[PDB]
């Protein structure tokens, strides 16, 4: 895969209290964006992708709605968020 | 402790799709209500908890004031939640 070490390495421990822009996809800059509208940590973002059942459609546009990340960065979180579910929940 | 199995039961393998109405505290009369309010699934209802940041207070105030829960029922949800994510998240 072309995806960051970061994308394996999430998807391979808990994800504790790390900063929202840990997750894949996200960068320094929406990482900030996103803890001003009150998501300074990941699992409060992640509870959103439980709010949405998994529709891949919704949480993007939500993400990029949001923050205003391209298609190629939405891609990123969902199969990164989508992943880790796997694993955990 | 005095609480159903199926406190032990929930908090000892991973949640899947069972109906919100499985999380300890919640009664099948509880249960309609939160499913005619979009919560149709417990992992929707978990969303919330971490959306929370597991704020004790301001999640007994959601579930008593979102269908009526009593004092009692709240305080079985919140352990419950808590001790899931305790072994997951």
């Amino acid at each position: 895969m072309t995806t960051s070490q970061k994308h394996r390495d999430f998807v391979a421990e808990p994800m504790g209290e790390k900063p929202v822009g840990s997750l894949a996809g996200i960068g320094e800059v929406l990482g900030k964006k996103l803890e001003e509208r009150g998501f300074d940590k990941a699992y409060v973002v992640l509870g959103q992708f439980l709010v949405l059942k998994k529709d891949e459609d919704l949480f993007r546009e939500w993400l990029k709605d949001t923050c205003g990340a391209n298609a190629k960065q939405s891609r990123d979180c969902f199969g990164c968020l989508r992943e880790w579910c796997d694993a955990f929940l």
